[PDB]
C-alpha cells in the first residue's frame, strides 16, 4: 500500500495529535497509578480515527514520551508501536520534544519524518500531495535570545513562500499569554502556512484562526490542574480555494476531581465517599486542618489517589 498520485489535488486532510506522555505514572507521592492503559485506549481511538477518515498526513508534535532523558523500554516500545500503526495509514511527520535513530528511520522511509532541526523539509502526503514544513523545535543568550528566535521565524515565513501546494509550521513552545519555556508571541507564527501544529501544552487551545493555529492537547489528564480540559486530537481539513476547517477528536479519557474542605469531618468524610462511590475517574481530597486520625479513606476508596 504506497501513496496515490492524484492530479490537481488540491486538498489535504491532517490528523494532529501530541503530547501522549507515553511511560506516565501519576500521584507517585500518594497513590501511583499507571496511566498505560487509559492512554493506549485513547491512542487507539485516535488511530482509528485517522484510518476512518482516510487522513492524508499525521503530526506529531510535543512530549510523546513523559521522560525527558530515560524513557523505560516499555514506553519507547509503545512509542514505536503506535508510530508503525499511524505510518500504515498516512504519513507522519514529527516534531521531537534519540537524532541517531530519528534521521535514520527518515532516510529509510517514505512515510516517517522527524523534524530535528530549524531547517523546512518537503514531504509527500498520502495521496501525492507536497507538504512543506516548517519546524520550530526547542533550541544561552537573554534578550539576543529573542532576536535569535524572530531571526529563525523569519527565515521560516520566506521558506513558506517557496512552497508549492501545503505549507505547515511545527512548534515547540508557549505561545505568550496563554490564559526554561520557549515564549513566542503568536503574532510571529508566518503568517503564510496553511496550518500552525503545535505542541507542548496539555490543553487543546485554538490559538487563532489566520494561520489556523493549535494545540491538540494531551490525550489523558495528566494530574488534577486538568480536570476541565478538552483532551483529544484533531482533524484538520486544508483546500486551495478556501479556508481551513477542522474537528476536535475527543479521547474521552477518564475524568479527574478535586473535593475540596476545610477539615474532613464527618460530614466531609459522606461527601467524599457517595462523590467516589460512582464517580468512574480519580479524585483528590483538598482539606487545610488536621482534625483527628484520618480514616483510611484510600484502603476504603480505590478512586482516591491523593489527600495529600
Amino acid at each position: 500500500h504506497h501513496h496515490h498520485h492524484v492530479i490537481n489535488l488540491k486538498e489535504l486532510k491532517i490528523l494532529h495529535t501530541s503530547d501522549w506522555h507515553l511511560g506516565v505514572t501519576s500521584w507517585t507521592s500518594s497513590r501511583p497509578v499507571d496511566r498505560r492503559e487509559e492512554l493506549k485506549k485513547a491512542l487507539d481511538k485516535v488511530v482509528e480515527e485517522a484510518e476512518k477518515r482516510e487522513v492524508d498526513l499525521i503530526l506529531l508534535t510535543g512530549d510523546l514520551l513523559h521522560s525527558r532523558n530515560n524513557p523505560s523500554v516499555v514506553a519507547l516500545h509503545d512509542l514505536l508501536d503506535y508510530l508503525k500503526r499511524m505510518m500504515r495509514t498516512a504519513p507522519v511527520v514529527v516534531l521531537p520534544g534519540l537524532k541517531l535513530f530519528g534521521n535514520f528511520v527518515t532516510s529509510i522511509s517514505s512515510d516517517i519524518t522527524f523534524v530535528m532541526s530549524f531547517e523546512p523539509v518537503d514531504v509527500e502526503a498520502k495521496r501525492g500531495q507536497k507538504v512543506r514544513i516548517l519546524p520550530f523545535p526547542y533550541p544561552k543568550n537573554e534578550g539576543d535570545f529573542r532576536f535569535f528566535l524572530e531571526s529563525r521565524l523569519n527565515k521560516l515565513y520566506e521558506e513558506a513562500l517557496k512552497k508549492e501546494d501545503f505549507a505547515i509550521f511545527m512548534g515547540h513552545f508557549t505561545v505568550e499569554g496563554l490564559a526554561r519555556e520557549i515564549i513566542i508571541n503568536r503574532a510571529l507564527i508566518p503568517s503564510v502556512v496553511d496550518y500552525a501544529a503545535l505542541g507542548h501544552i496539555h490543553s487543546f487551545r485554538e490559538i487563532q484562526k489566520q494561520p489556523l493555529t493549535i494545540y491538540p492537547g494531551s490525550l489523558i489528564r495528566i494530574d488534577f490542574g486538568e480536570e476541565a480540559d478538552e483532551k483529544g486530537a484533531v482533524f484538520v481539513e486544508l483546500k486551495r480555494g478556501e479556508p481551513p476547517r477542522y474537528e476536535r477528536i475527543d479521547a474521552s479519557p477518564l475524568p479527574l476531581k478535586t473535593l475540596y474542605y476545610k477539615k474532613i469531618d464527618t460530614s466531609a468524610l459522606k461527601s467524599i465517599r457517595d462523590f467516589c462511590r460512582n464517580f468512574p475517574g480519580y479524585v483528590r481530597v483538598v482539606y487545610e486542618e488536621d482534625s483527628g486520625i484520618l480514616p483510611d479513606l484510600m484502603g476504603e476508596i480505590d478512586n482516591l489517589v491523593k489527600i495529600e
